[PDB]
């Protein structure tokens, strides 16, 4: 419950989602 806690928690959820959705291979 903080301005720098939920934002970091949400940012991490998308960071992982993009990490596997993007996959810069080749």
């Amino acid at each position: 419950r903080s301005a720098l806690v939920n934002s970091y928690l949400w940012q991490r959820w998308e960071n992982w989602f993009w990490n596997v959705t993007l996959r810069p291979e080749r």
